[PDB]
């Protein structure tokens, strides 16, 4: 199992910084948008749904530092969660070996560039064999002020 950020080199594991654009302006109130579908891609490395992927995203995954006190949703493939998650997503599931976009949205209800402000923990274990687990963190930073 593979997964790449920006069209950067695989990823098979571990923690990744992911850096989005974000609107720079909000009146509270008003959420704002992270689309990691944009930048967070994976895919089976056989393909065939011969040995298929288990991707979640796990209990724990929250805001971090300057947004550590909010509260928000996250959308995970056709299901949105409360945020911080106090339980594992459902799962998707990847068999093929054309890229997928994570189908993965942070919604928030003061941000400063380059800090952290999510960091999302994800579960892989294939179908044969042991299924070979992984782990990956996905650290989310913001590459503007808001
Ligand atoms: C141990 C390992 O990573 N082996 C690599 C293969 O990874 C396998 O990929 C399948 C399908 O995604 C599944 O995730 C297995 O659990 C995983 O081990 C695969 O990347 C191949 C590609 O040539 O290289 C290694 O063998």
């Amino acid at each position: 199992f593979s997964c790449n950020v920006d069209g950067g080199s695989s990823i098979g594991a571990g923690t990744t910084s992911v850096y989005v654009n974000l609107d720079p302006v909000i009146q509270p109130g008003q959420n704002l948008v992270v689309d990691l579908s944009q930048h967070i891609s994976c895919w089976n490395d056989y393909g065939g749904w011969y040995d298929t992927d288990h991707i979640n995203l796990v209990q724990g995954s929250a805001f971090a530092g300057s947004l550590q006190s909010y509260k928000g949703s996250l959308y995970w493939n056709n299901v949105t969660y409360p945020f911080p998650l106090t339980t594992n997503t459902n799962v998707l599931d990847i068999g093929d070996k054309t890229p997928m976009p994570l189908p993965l949205k942070l919604y928030i209800t003061v941000i400063k560039a380059g800090e952290v402000i999510a960091r999302i923990h994800m579960y892989k274990i294939a179908t044969l064999g042991s299924g070979n687990p992984r782990n990956f963190t996905w650290n989310i930073i913001s590459n503007n002020s808001v």
